[PDB]
């Protein structure tokens, strides 16, 4: 029987606006010719989500999550499908709880609009997946390690200092306070409450920690939390720790890209053979060492996922 491969690939440049990036798209663009000939992916069943200007589909938060929740429609029990998304652009971390001063924080990452989506969105929509199916997901942003909530870390900082590179490079991560301060300009609202001006600005397309009450959401993690004892078809490779950025490299000449999505290029250009998961993270961070950048990508995902070929490559 057929296997699907199917491919959502997100790149948010933010144009003309007061956090510009100049590489996610091209980091886009890299990414599609990788898995069109080397992953046996169909142009047909890949998504592509851009801000440049005159984009037709924007990656805003509902269409991002659209074009997951449509790849979350065709995976199909015991098919084994392949699901892959890559992300490029800036993340942040809000507070866990309604509160100016939290105890702990949630990761997430900043759509075109900043209809933020955060870990315990990217949590349930691979709880939503069957069991004998991959969602691979490439974030190549800041604060991306953990952006799978309660997703197992294989490879972070749980589980001699080489000189700073020399490339001119820009940070992927929005501190709370810009996240807010756009979002205010939108509502007219005086709050520090982050929840809401989303459900103001968005209502039901706001993420899920946001939207549900606080008894719907606990209910909500405790059915994921059984159901990850027995099904866990998420991976998460991220550019960077959750106490950590990503770093955009170069400047607005048409040539930048991000340092991770780099990194996985060039691991890929001089091993052409399948490679594992944990392997392929592995040679990254080596990569990114050697070069000078601080940033430590991370994996999540479960033990035998860890095993498991990137992209189920031949």
């Amino acid at each position: 029987m057929v296997k699907k491969r199917l491919a959502v690939l997100v790149g948010c440049n933010y144009p003309n606006t007061r956090n510009e990036l100049h590489g996610c798209i091209n980091d886009v663009l890299a990414m599609k010719e990788t898995i069109l000939s080397r992953f046996g992916f169909k142009q047909d069943d890949i998504e592509v989500l851009t801000d440049e200007p005159e984009s037709k589909v924007k990656p805003t938060g509902a269409n991002i999550k659209a074009a997951l929740r449509r790849m979350v429609d065709k995976a199909q029990a015991g098919s084994g499908d392949i699901l892959f998304f890559h992300y490029s652009g800036h993340g942040t971390r809000i507070p866990s709880v309604k509160s100016a001063h939290p105890f702990k924080q949630d990761e997430a990452i900043v759509p075109c609009d900043f209809n933020l989506i955060t870990d315990v969105d990217f949590r349930e929509l691979v709880n939503q997946l069957p069991k004998g199916t991959s969602f691979t997901m490439i974030s190549d942003s800041g604060h991306s390690g953990g952006l799978i909530d309660k997703e197992k870390e294989q490879i972070g900082p749980s589980s001699p200092a080489i000189e700073t590179t020399n490339k001119t490079i820009t940070s992927r991560a929005l501190p709370f306070k810009a996240v807010l301060d756009h979002l205010s300009s939108l509502t007219g609202i005086t709050t520090s409450d982050i929840g809401t001006h989303l459900l103001e600005l968005f209502g039901r397309d706001a993420g899920l920690k946001f939207r549900l009450p606080a008894m719907d959401l606990m209910d909500l993690l405790e059915t994921m939390t059984a159901r990850e004892k027995h099904v866990d078809s998420g991976i998460l490779m991220s550019g960077c720790q959750a106490d950590e950025t990503s770093a955009d490299v170069g400047v607005g000449n048409g040539k930048a890209y991000g340092a991770f999505s780099n990194a996985i290029q060039r691991v890929l250009n001089e091993n052409e053979g399948a490679m594992k998961n944990k392997q392929l993270v592995m040679m990254a961070r080596d990569v990114l060492e050697r070069l000078g950048f601080h940033q430590h990508p991370c994996l999540y995902c479960s033990d035998q996922n860890a095993d498991a070929t990137f992209l189920s490559q031949p």
